[PDB]
């Protein structure tokens, strides 16, 4: 079924910051990504998957009733009360349409996972906002209300079987604290994150993101953090992390579905990330993941704030999903010594759990 699905809905643009029309998490992130897909004739090659609202019962797969009800209630708030509610969270703005856009983003991803798991398509891309991976069971954080990726893994298990093996690869420049916590005790969902860490000083500013956090109880080994220290990283570092860590661990895990928390704020041009991963870089990461899970890959937009960088990067990913050949990747410099230390720290930490690690 060599078809690639694409899901996008303009209604997700309604979510906005009422006090700063220029806030980085712009409604125009998704519309510019979508337009580039059109221009490059990628959209027309895809099977268009309908967006939908997630239900409250689906939200409850990962989130508490209290958290759901609080975010639901913002739908009817006056502007000053929205400001106050948003200030109760770390790095959140809320509008009357926020709840609905968050529901659309999750339901769009559920329909995509269903299309893949029932064989209607091989793989899919979801152009959605607001993002999800900083969201926790009981709280909103870092522009995220509900954890779209976490929900989707659980949704997928719910329409297949409880023990469906799901891999979540999170290449957003920030650590997905919410995703790690939701599955920390879980051995059916393998969470792998690459992220700027700087010894805990980079958002979300927690030692939860370090390499030594390997999972808990039966989930021991099923949480893989690859923290970057010492400034700018690029294609050389990310390709080396995939070669030595991500792809060997993923092959041993043998996932049946791969979800990508695909933020593009590690891209060159992005002020919030400060890294230099190129669009060709992201193409190669995507292409490697396609060798897993009989090709069952869902790419889900997280962060990424340079409108041109994210449009070109995510388009490049969809092109790989569609079966185009990978672009030339420039002379991969020897790694920064810092990156080498990071990769060796993860290798040492995970040697007890993954026999295939050399
Ligand atoms: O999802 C994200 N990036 O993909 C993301 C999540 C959270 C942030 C916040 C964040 O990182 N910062 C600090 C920037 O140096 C911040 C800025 C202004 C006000 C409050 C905090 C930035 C990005
Ligand atoms: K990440
Ligand atoms: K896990
Ligand atoms: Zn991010």
């Amino acid at each position: 079924s060599p078809i690639t699905g694409l899901v996008y809905d303009q209604r997700m643009m309604l979510h906005h910051n009422m006090w700063d029309s220029h806030h980085p998490e712009l409604p125009q992130r998704i519309s510019r990504i979508f337009s580039r897909h059109e221009e490059l004739r990628l959209l027309s090659r895809c099977h268009r998957i309908p967006a939908r609202l997630a239900t409250e019962e689906e939200l409850a797969l990962c989130h508490s009733s209290k958290h759901i009800s609080i975010i639901k209630s913002s739908e009817h708030m006056k502007p000053r009360d929205l400001n106050r509610l948003g200030d109760e969270y770390n790095s959140i703005f809320i509008s009357n349409e926020s709840y609905t856009c968050a529901l659309l983003a999750a339901g769009s991803c559920f329909n995509s996972a269903q299309a893949i798991l029932t064989g209607q398509v091989r793989n899919a891309v979801a152009i959605v906002r607001p993002p999800g991976h900083h969201a926790e069971k009981d709280t909103a954080c870092g522009f995220c209300f509900f954890n779209t990726a976490a929900l989707t893994a659980r949704y997928a298990q719910s329409i297949t079987r409880e023990s469906l093996r799901v891999l979540i690869v999170d290449w957003d420049v920030h650590h997905g604290n919410g995703t790690q916590h939701i599955f920390e005790e879980d051995d059916s969902v393998l969470y792998i994150s690459l992220h700027r860490y700087e010894d805990g000083a980079f958002f979300p500013n927690s030692e939860d993101a370090n390499y030594d956090k390997v999972g808990l109880g039966k989930g021991r080994g099923y949480n893989v953090n690859i923290p970057w220290n010492g400034g700018k990283m690029g294609d050389p570092e990310y390709m080396a992390a995939f070669h030595h860590l991500v792809m060997p661990i993923a092959r041993e895990f043998a996932p049946e579905l791969v979800l990508v928390s695909a933020g593009f704020d590690a891209a060159r041009g992005d002020p919030l990330g400060g890294f230099q991963v190129t669009p060709e870089g992201y193409a190669h990461l995507t292409h490697q993941l396609m060798s897993l899970a009989a090709g069952r890959v869902l790419i889900i937009l997280e962060g990424g704030y340079n409108l041109t960088s994210i449009s070109e990067s995510m388009s490049m990913c969809t092109s790989m999903l569609l079966g185009d050949s990978p672009p030339s990747l420039d002379h991969l410099t020897p790694l920064k010594t810092s990156a080498t230390v990071s990769i060796n720290n993860v290798l040492r930490a995970h040697a007890p759990f993954w026999s295939s690690l050399r």
